[PDB]
């Protein structure tokens, strides 16, 4: 149960709600999601208007149990066991030498769409640092989120280091800790250590006047 909410394409809606150094954005996403092949279709929009901060900054925070999860390591799939009643997640992203996001989102089935709701704290940026001041190549790299039981709070949590390149030649490096928890009563799904390879792919809708992102991305569990 849960599983079968995914067996072919869901709907997706995110909402992010982001308040950085005194600046605020508010990012809408639509599009599908396909956990039998791991696949995310999106594209985001900035209603607020041009952003504080760049675009792939975004990326880790704007779904992950669309993850595909292969036949033999279905039972570490967590975040497919967590609906409908959905999970809640939260981040601390790290960037160094700057400023830091502190993230909650609540991802849970409403009605026919998979919804994801995102709230977004960012403290201590440099402005004319590589987040504010717009110094990030429009990009993303390949890859893996580490993921570890945590019994205690009935969840996960993950670890991993995002690396933005920079316009200049150099890289910034983005921390994630991460944590995983049910809404519900559960029971839940709680995996054996194992981790999630991802790749990105950022575009532009040649169409769209707004300030915007097309994203299409592949999640494949492994390490088992
Ligand atoms: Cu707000």
């Amino acid at each position: 149960k849960g599983e079968e909410l995914f067996t072919g394409v869901v709907p997706i809606l995110i909402e992010l709600d982001g308040h950085v150094n005194g600046h605020c954005f508010f990012v809408r996403g639509e599009g599908e999601g396909d956990a039998t092949i791991g696949k995310l279709s999106l594209k985001f929009i900035a209603t607020t208007g041009k952003l504080p901060v760049p675009w792939p900054t975004l990326v880790t925070t704007l779904v992950q149990c669309f993850s595909r999860y292969p036949d033999h390591m279905k039972r570490h799939d967590f975040f497919k066991s967590a609906m409908p009643e959905g999970y809640v997640q939260e981040r601390t992203i790290y960037f160094k030498d700057d400023g830091t996001y502190k993230t909650r989102a609540e991802v849970k089935f409403e009605g026919d769409t998979l919804v994801n709701r995102i709230e977004l704290k960012g403290i201590d940026f440099k402005e004319d640092g590589n987040i504010l001041g717009h110094k990030l190549e429009y990009n993303f790299n390949s890859h893996k989120v580490y993921i570890t039981a945590d019994k205690q709070n009935n969840g996960i949590k993950a670890n991993f280091t995002i690396r933005h390149n920079v316009e200049d030649g150099s890289v910034q490096l983005a921390d994630h800790y991460q944590q995983n928890t049910p809404i519900g009563d559960g029971p839940v799904d709680l995996p054996d250590d194992h981790y999630l390879s991802t790749q990105t792919i950022l575009s532009k809708d040649l169409n769209e006047k707004r300030d915007h992102m097309v994203l299409l991305e592949y999640v494949t569990a492994a390490g088992i």
